[PDB]
């Protein structure tokens, strides 16, 4: 539930529910958002870039795949009946997830200075960004 096929499947599955095509393994990209994820495990805020990431925080049992599952939560928020986030509040995660423009991945895993544990996961080019289509 942490490794990387593990990330990879949900957000994959998650985007060819869309039609929306793939993404791959940087290796270095998980390398950074575990590294980065370990540095800020000291405070443990839900903090990196904001349009590019997608970071989770959770409470004990909480794995990566969990974490793109707790982003994938806002599917019916998503309505690809209407190619857009639905007149429903919280759909700035799924977005980012699915975002067709970014076909690098990485994500990391590191445990929180309060027991929780942080998640991160990269992507580029920047996400869930104003300028072009999520999906």
């Amino acid at each position: 539930q942490n490794s990387p096929q593990d990330y990879l499947a949900v957000h994959n599955d998650a985007r060819a529910q869309v039609g929306v095509g793939p993404m791959s393994w940087d290796a270095n990209l998980a390398s950074r958002a575990q590294n980065y994820a370990n540095s800020r495990a000291g405070d443990c805020n839900l903090i990196h870039s904001g349009a590019g990431e997608n970071l989770a925080k959770g409470g004990g049992d909480f794995t990566g795949r969990a974490a793109v599952q707790l982003w994938v939560s806002e599917r019916p928020s998503y309505n690809y009946a209407t190619n857009q986030c639905v007149g429903g509040k919280k759909c700035r995660h799924y977005t980012q997830v699915v975002w067709r423009n970014s076909v690098r991945l990485g994500c990391g895993r590191a445990r929180c200075n309060n027991g929780w544990w942080f998640i991160s996961c990269n992507y580029d080019p920047v996400g869930n960004w104003i300028g072009q289509r999520p999906y």
